[PDB]
């Protein structure tokens, strides 16, 4: 009126003959009702905004009433929509937020009467948790009542008489319903619950209305696919029936993921439908987000699924036990050969081309090898844990081209190179005899004892010298200032006793016993923490090395050759299955 | 053999990535008693009071 | 810095004043942020564990002390504080690197 | 412990506060929290 808040006050608290009032001398000032008057001059609210929001338990059936005044005001279309400014809120409607209180008479006023039921609220606010956000339900009105567990509202809005916004529509993050979905689907019990539930109802209604392409298909920006998102993501909720997703109706055939071929009785041949955990190098796949990212929380229980583990096992038996197997051994011999080669390394130096001899040709035929390896290893880096592999490859050609410059006293690199392939030797031996608590173990103490050790060692040791040389100006020394000696009786001290000093001065002996007993309570406290970490492994982290094996090895080798998994029909059950059997006696 | 049980190593040297393969299998070796311990009490767990009785048998 | 002024504390005794040198002053730069630390630490102790904290500050003030006097067999009380304070550094290093069972330890065995 | 000798290390006067609010009805120097339930 005279000011806004007032108006916003009576509009809050629903009287009607002030109100009335209000719409009358509104038409007598011939203002707008989207006059700068009737919005805040930073978040621009309109009368509606305010009035759903001080919604009282649905009680809000006069407001449509007040909207009513919209016609006489004569702006009608701009009104509905409220195109909000704060950064805190970008995009906002009166759509949204009667959707958001969880009553559908009021969303049916507004849609009947018009509301843009297309609606990108881009709001910072409605962004997802990890960018700044709060709430991310896919920035639009179906999409929001999907995410809010409102089934009755999203049918109403796809089936309303008026403009029924089509659940295809991407918003800017490009999700859809969707991957909206699964966007704020939760790991939990309820919401995964409901989200799997709304998430059929969602597809089969969309395949229902639009059988030409079922809504899986659509990506968004990123491209990932529900599925691929909710595998990205660390979405178990809803990817274990995503994997899993049979239906009924004849018409909605093609929207599974798992057909039953044939039965036996107690034994069940279930074929699932891995159109898309393998593209053979195409396109991404579930398989290879799964297992090459580790922002996944759940990747173990994850690689539990049916289809997933049964068809790394499947992979792993047809073709990945004879290429690791293959591959592992060659990296042995060649690497063999090279040392080999370094022990029978030409004798007297100046290895210029010293092969006349028959030993001498099996010495060249060695180092080729040698070379051969280390080349193909920078091909593959450079085509391509790397980090070790290029530092081999780098050290093996640096090591050849000094070689052949037949200069001496440069065979270092080339035993530098010996000792980093040696090394990666354990982490390619992972694989082989069940093994890997080895790799555990070196990513386990490696910084810390070294952190320590070095740390607390010359610290004590400096502390020491400086009384020491304070004592003497003898026996750790004849001469000169050099921590070296110190050192040295350090290292005496720590391993081998028998300590000898120019004393025959007691805080030394205090040093060394709080050293001694911090480095051995210090690998006490090592193996407990080990112990605790390891769990024997959990019976898991040897499963996803071994899956990185194998997804490894199969993306290594090009895979136009024919090296797939098993195959199927041609239409109406060309899908290319993967098959399972499993007995109950249910 | 003087480096992992006795110490006191001596050289020609008086070279550094000597030192490290010195302290690689050193580390190696004690890890890998370590891991043989926990992986050989978690296998056991007092035979589970069982696999006495199946030898006895 | 208190660690490497240990180191060059100043050769052959005797220190009354020596630092007629580049590095010699920079030596005195270092034991000057020493008695200044000390003194600081000294300043917060008796304003506020801090059994150790005050140690060091005690120690560190008597090693100020006895230098200034330019008497010689002394330095002993500056590695004492030296030796305390470095103890102390694994106190204060317990908050970091998400670090503290050896604070547990120490309060476990030692006895 | 770490955290509450630092705050008492530095004087308070200085304006190193947790989080203000309103002023009446609702002067109470309040705190706020972000839970997500889906009940």
């Amino acid at each position: 009126v005279f000011n806004r808040p007032i108006l916003f006050d009576i509009v809050s608290r629903g009287s009607t003959a002030d109100l009335d009032g209000l719409l009358s001398f509104l038409l007598t000032h011939k203002k707008r009702l989207t006059d700068e008057e009737f919005r805040e001059p930073s978040t621009g609210k309109t009368c509606l905004p305010k009035a759903l929001l001080n919604l009282s338990n649905g009680r809000n059936d006069t407001i449509p009433v007040l909207l009513d005044i919209a016609e006489r005001t004569g702006n009608m279309r701009e009104f509905i929509n409220s195109p909000f400014r704060d950064i805190y809120y970008r995009g906002q409607t009166s759509l949204h937020i009667a959707i958001e209180r969880r009553c559908k008479h009021y969303v049916e006023l507004l849609v009947a009467q018009g509301a843009d039921v297309h609606a990108q609220a881009r709001g910072r606010f409605f962004q997802p948790k990890d960018e700044g956000g709060y709430f991310y339900f896919g920035e639009l009105p179906l999409s929001l009542a999907a995410c809010t567990n409102q089934p009755h509202i999203v049918n109403y809005l796809t089936e309303n008489p008026h403009k029924k916004a089509d659940m295809r529509r991407q918003d800017s993050r490009g999700n859809t319903v969707l991957h909206a979905l699964v966007a704020i689907a939760d790991n939990t019990r309820e919401n995964t619950k409901f989200v799997t539930k709304m998430y059929d109802l969602l597809l089969l209604k969309c395949s229902r209305l639009f059988p030409d392409s079922n809504l899986e298909t659509v990506l968004n920006n990123d491209g990932l696919s529900p599925l691929m998102m909710a595998a990205k993501t660390g979405k178990i909720g809803v990817f274990q029936h995503i994997i899993r997703r049979e239906v009924t109706d004849e018409d909605t055939r093609h929207l599974s993921r798992k057909f039953k071929d044939w039965a036996y009785g107690p034994v069940y041949s279930s074929l699932y439908d891995l159109s898309s955990l393998d593209t053979c190098g195409e396109e991404v796949s579930v398989l290879e987000i799964l297992v090459y990212n580790s922002k996944i929380e759940n990747r173990h229980e994850m690689l539990a699924v049916e289809p997933i583990n049964e068809l790394l096992r499947d992979k792993w038996r047809k073709f990945g036990a004879v290429s690791f197997y293959i591959n592992v051994v060659s990296y042995l011999c060649a690497m063999v050969i090279f040392t080999l080669t370094a022990y029978y390394q030409p004798l007297e130096g100046t290895p210029p081309y010293p092969y006349r001899t028959t030993v001498d040709y099996l010495r060249l035929a060695g180092e080729v090898i040698t070379l051969f390896t280390g080349v193909l290893f920078f091909f593959t880096s450079i085509k391509d844990f790397q980090l070790l592999y290029f530092i081999y490859s780098v050290l093996v050609v640096v090591s050849a081209a000094l070689y052949l410059a037949g200069i001496e006293a440069y065979l270092a690199v080339m035993v530098f190179a010996l000792v980093l392939g040696w090394m990666n030797a354990l982490y390619f031996t992972r694989g082989l005899k069940l093994t890997g608590t080895y790799s555990i173990m070196i990513q386990k103490i490696l910084f810390k004892d070294l952190f320590r050790f070095l740390l607390v060692y010359l610290l004590f040791m400096i502390g020491y010298a400086s009384a020491l040389v304070t004592l003497l100006n003898p026996a750790c020394r004849d001469s000169e200032t050099f921590s070296a000696f110190l050192l040295d009786l350090f290292k005496l001290t720590i391993g081998m006793g028998d300590l000898e000093m120019l004393s025959s001065i007691l805080l030394l002996v205090t040093y060394i016993i709080l050293t001694f007993v911090l480095l051995l309570n210090m690998l006490i406290a090592l193996m407990g923490e080990t112990v605790g970490q390891v769990s024997k492994e959990s019976k898991h982290i040897w499963k996803l090395q071994w899956a990185t094996t194998i997804l490894d090895i199969e993306r290594s080798f090009p895979v136009f050759l024919r090296k797939a998994f098993r195959s199927g029909e041609m239409v109406t059950v060309r899908r290319w299955c993967f098959r399972v059997d499993e007995v109950n006696w249910s």
